[PDB]
Formats: C-alpha cells, structure tokens, sequence
C-alpha cells in the first residue's frame, strides 16, 4: 500500500476490504477475465486505474474509445467470473458510499483465449 | 425513507444509492429470487432488515437458523438474477465502507416457483 | 422420535417413512437446498416446523413474510433436488392422506452457496 | 367415481386429491410422459390400474416384465413432466400413509414421439 | 435361434443381423431406454414380442392401450440410446422389405431411473 | 422411378418406401445436412448414388477419399437431422435383408452453413 | 513441399503459414471434421485440393455436387473445429490477398462418428 | 479510403476486402464484441489501430498491458461473434501473406453488456 500513490489510496483501502481473497494471489486460476470502466473523465480514470493493481485483479493505463466529446476508458483484468463482476460491484460501491467520486458507466468483459498475466 | 425507522436509515440511504433502477418498482418482473443473510447478531441483522424495503427488494424479519451458538438470519427478496447478487454486493459494500459495522456471510438464493410479492 | 414433541409425531412417523434414505444421514452431500412452506396458520405451521428435524431435512423456527392478513412461513432445508421436492410432495401427502390437517401453498427453493449445516 | 369399480375408489379419492388441476383435463398438453409401475404383486397392481384413470392421468392394464419370481407391472401415462414425477409421489403417498398396502418400486418414464391419446 | 420360436425366427434372423454389435449382451451399459410398439393387430404384435430377445434388448407380453377399436401394444427394452433408435428403425426395415408385413406406428421411450434387467 | 436407371431401382424402390414423408420433398427445411457411404467397393457405391435421388434427398457421384487399397465414397445430401441418421439406416437395413449387398460403413453428416440444393 | 506438385506451391506455402500448428500432425485429436469448397471452376478448385495435404488436414478429389451450370466440389478434411473455420478463413485470406484467384463459396461441416484417417 | 491515413492503407485495402458485408454497416447488430492484439511493436500496432475502422469494426488507440518489456496492445471493437474471429484470421492472413509484418499474438474477447458505439 506504501508502494501505491497516495491519489488512490483512498481507493485502494476500500477496495482490499471489499474484495478479499478472491481479490489476492490465486495463481492456480488463468486470466480470461477483465472489465472496462469507461467515462468522460481522464482525472477519476486515472484514480481508478492506480486503484486497482493486485494478486488477481490488474489495471492497464488510461485510453481512449473509437468515436462514430472525447471518452476515456481503463480496463481492469481479473482472473474468474467472480472477481469480474464483484469488481464492477466494487466501484459502484465506491460511488454510492463517496457522493463526492465521480459516475462511471461499466461492463464485465469475457475472453476467449488467456492473457499474458503471471 | 421518512416512514422507514432511523436506525437502518444510514443503511437504507446508501442501498437506495447503490441499487437503482433495479432495486426500486419493476412489476412485470416476477419474484424467483431472494438472499439469506445469517450472522450471529441479532441486533445488525434486525438493522438490515429494517433497511431493506424497496418496490423490488423487500426483507422479512428476523429468524432463527437450524442446530445440528444460535445463528439469526434474515431473508431479502429480489426480482430477477442481477438484484438477487446485487444486494449480496450492497452489504458487503457497507462493511468495506463503514468497518464498524458487523460482518455477515450470505447466499444468493434461487426459488422455482413465484412468490406472492407485488 | 420419543426427542420430538408429541404434536407434530403423527406427522413425523409419516415423513419419516415417506421419505427414506434420502431423507437420512447423508453426509457426502452439501446442503444447497431448502423448501419454503408459506400459510396463513401459525399453528400448523409449528406443528410442521416440528415435524421436520432429520439428518437430511431440518426446519427452522416459523417465520413471518413481507407485507406489500399476515403471513407466515417456515423453511424446510434439504439436501439435494431430489429431496427438496420430495419434502414438497410429502406435505401435500399428508393434506390428501389426512383431511383435517390444513392448506399450505410452498415452493422449492435452490441456493447458490451451500448453507453451514452439517 | 361411482363409474370407477370399487376396489381402486380408497386409491382414487385419495389420488383424485393429491394430484389435482394437473391431474384433470389439460387437453393443450401432449402426452410425451408415462410412469411404469413394477412389483411381484399382481392383485395390488391390478388395483393401481384401476385407480388411475383421469383427464390427464390414464393407465394400461397389468403386464408382465421380461426375464432374464415373475415381474408384473402397470404403465401410468401422463401429460407433463410434473404429473410424472408426481403420480410416482402420489404411490408413495398411499403406501406411507396406509401400511398394509405393498410396496412398489418404480421409475419415471420420458417418451420423445407423442402418444395416442386424447 | 433355435430356442426361439419358428414364427419369429425370420423377423429374428433379420434383427440379428441388423442390430450387430449393440443389439448383443453389453453388460456395462444401463438399461434407461425402451421403445413401444403399439398396433390394432394383436398377431404381428405378438410376432415382433417373440422376435426380439437379445442380449441388449429385451421385449415384453403384449399389452392393451387405455382407450377414451382396441389398441395393443409391446414394449421392447434397450440399453442405450442407440439401440433405442435402431430397433425403431429395425422393424421399419422389415416393413419395407417385406410388404406383407403389417404398419406398426412407435415411439422411442426414455426412462429416467433405471430398469431391473442385467 | 422410371427415370431412375434400372440397376439402383431395387435399391430405389426399397428406400421410397423406407424413408416416406421426411425423405420426399419438404421445401420449408433447410440442407443442413449430409451423409456420407465410404466402401473399398466402386460398384456398389455407383448403385447406392444412382439409387438416392429425392425431394429430401439427394446423393452425389463417387468419389475417392484422402490416403495417408483405395477408398471410394458417396454423400448423400439430407434436409433435417431425422432424415440424415435414417438414410443410414436404411442402407444397414438393405444390407441385412438383401446378403448379396456388400457392407458399407458410413457416418453422419452435420454441415454449419446451408447448402446450395433447392 | 517438393513433393507437392508445383501449381498449388503458391498456395500451399501461404497455408503451411497461414495454418501453423493446429495443421500439423495432432495424432492425439480425431478427425471429426471437415469442409465443403464448392464452385463452378474446376481449374481452381483442383489447386485448391493440390494445395491441401497435411498432418491435420487432408483433401480428396475434386468431385460434382447434385443438380435439381455444373458445380464441381473438394472437401477438406480436418482433425478439430479450429482448424475447421481456419481452413475455411485460409482460402479467403488468399482470395483477398491474391485478386486473381478465383472466388469461391464454402461451408463448415461436422461429422458425428470419426473418419479414417491417421 | 481517401480519408484513412497512408500508412495503413496496405492494410485497409486487405481487410476491406477480407472482411465484406459482416465488416460493413450493420446497424441491427449490437456491438458485445471486441478483439484485442497486444504486441512487443509499437509501430506495427498504430498500423493496425489505424487499419481498422469500418462500419463494423472499430479500433481504439495502441495502450500498454498491465506489468507483473513493455507490451502495448490495441483492442479491435466488432459487432457479432462471427467478425469477431474473422477480424482476428484477418490479421494472420495479412502476416501470412505479408512476411515483413510482425508477428501478433491476440485473443477474442466476449463484452457482456452492450458498448457505446453506434
């Protein structure tokens, strides 16, 4: 916790209590799992993204999505379809016990074949 | 929220936040689901009773478990799928939230036949 | 049986025998099921809440229902599907078999996670 | 009832009871659904052939079995899923509730093709 | 086949040949499966009774059918799910190449619990 | 059947019979289906090929198969599943009642997208 | 690859690419699988069979389809259903990546019982 | 065409034609799919990012994959399953025909609830 920035702290606290052991260091499991929070606002994104680094839950970087107002999104990779949507779950968590957070619109993400993380 | 009891008002607030559309009058939806929480004190599973009343999650009161430590419980009642775990991830929310509140463990509870709620 | 209070012996002697050996003692099985006896009568409610205590099937106490004329109910948990239904069936033995005994209306219920007794 | 030999009528009255508005006329139904009754009883048989016939329960005469003690059974034809199961309750019903009736051993029976009869 | 009954035995030979491998004693399998054949003419019924004894498939008396122009009919029991099928096509077989063999109308039959032949 | 060259018109008339509604133009379905006859036997295939044209059921010439004694094979294109399994059955029905018919062993066929055959 | 006559070189350099692994000698997987390359040129599909002989896929002759503008036909065959629409998106890599070959419509198929090949 | 950028041309050209009507306009579908290509190039990666944007597929901005040498991916946006794989072969086509292009390494990705692109 000392090694993560102090912006998402706050965050971070929260999130390792709500999460717990599904949340921490299962390495039997293999990554199919994420979720991409997008939203209008780089600066929460960003929060969000220091937020979550863990044993069974990663963040990749801020990015952008196609446009047909610019949207930023972060994707969040998880390791079962638990923690996938507990995540999710997580975050709206945050927004409705911190009025002050801003909203964010998500959806639980599938893949197919595995990801490159352990 | 006015008629609801004060002391499960903190409560009822922050699920009224949480839950949304979801939680609040859907009647064509029928009621299949509900959610058990049992814990060991009666007092917090009274409050939680008393915070759950919404148009699409109602809670009875409090009861007693089998013996084979008297273990309480109280039932929440939901609509579909998505509310019946969603409420499972409200209280937990509560307790990363607010560390003073009790820690409960729960199921999410599937039922064949309907139930006369609406 | 001589443990069972006298009042619900008629109908444990019938249950008893109803149901057999997936009604008795099977510990490999994880209880994930329970049947949900909902009427308008305490009274013969009590009197069924103490007719079911077995190795696969234990009751809990009677227990009221959501009010949107009170209800109240009282939940039989069970093993497996089979006896969740089984359980179901042997009441509505007992209303046809015996005329005087009252109405209940019930369904079965199916938990996702299993249910700490054992 | 009074159409029905005497014989079965304890069987029927009780039958007629415990299986009720899926038990008596649902012509939208197909019959996909029968239930074999076995046993080495033939009088017993005899008097479950004529305690089944209904508007959604019909049954055929008593049959032997093939041989690898003569087995003697009795088909009871259904419309759905539930009235299977049900009717094969229902047995189980009588023999719990009257002793001195025999015991019989059966198995729930799916047919894919419909079956002649409406 | 010379234990079988002549009448039988063209019919015999033919479904000896036509079956093979899983009309012939595969003790491993279950007995779930049968198939009815039911027909007015009570002569051929009897004719396809005594025509199948086999290892794998087994066939009862021939019996009556619950009327609402009297219907037998003739169970023929089967291991799996192939041979279930197969028979059904077997005397299909026979009714095409021998024209002045009878129209027998069938159904295949699943059965949920086991059956007593091994 | 006329038309039908003379060599596969025992075999032709023997399916017509056989296969009946399901194998005599039923335009509604879609060609999802095929079956496939592979055999050492040149001759014989060429006769099976002539013999399978219908509404329902069409066969292609002869052709050889893939060699890691060559293999020749025939398919023959269905509408539904019913009729892909019961073409198969009525080859292994010929060979049973007619000797002289020499053993072909084949698998069903299941095709995602449709084919051009209407 | 010296062995391949030379015409289907050029294509059969692009699918030993294209194809990697999964098209080379799997003798653990079955070959439940293969598809259909219909079209009107038989120049184009004879490269195509030319093309296709490997460890995990193999094609036979080019053959004529069923008639109700002769459309001629090569199937090639697979061991399991990733190399099925692999081969399938390999023929239309080639299409669109070389414009002077022709074009030509395919489908996936599904065979129930194994091929034998290996 | 005109308006993609120059670079990616090579590339939009091939998919253009790769992909057809499943990968143009199809505005019935709702977009639950994506693709993601992670890879060791930067370079290579912004090609494909500015290769693919269609009426339906779309491809957000190269973005860096979470660390336990840096990978950066780029997610691929379709409509159904079917463009999903599709735009993943079409990628492997483009490195099978093209040698000078670098090797990615993808997976599908399944989106459970819908995403903003319309």
């Amino acid at each position: 916790i000392d090694d993560c920035p102090a912006k998402a702290r706050p965050q971070h606290i929260f999130y390792r209590r709500f999460l717990g052991k599904d949340g921490r260091r299962d390495p039997k499991c293999q990554w199919k799992f994420a979720v991409i929070f997008w939203g209008n606002d780089p600066y929460g994104l960003k929060k969000l993204s220091q937020a979550f680094q863990f044993g069974g839950v990663k963040a990749g970087p801020v990015s952008c999505l196609p446009h047909p107002p610019i949207t930023y999104c972060v994707y969040v990779y998880c390791q079962n379809k638990d923690t996938s949507k507990k995540v999710q779950m997580a975050r709206l968590a945050w927004e409705a016990s911190h009025p002050l957070a801003g909203n964010l619109q998500s959806s639980i993400v599938k893949f197919k074949k595995p990801l490159p993380l352990t």
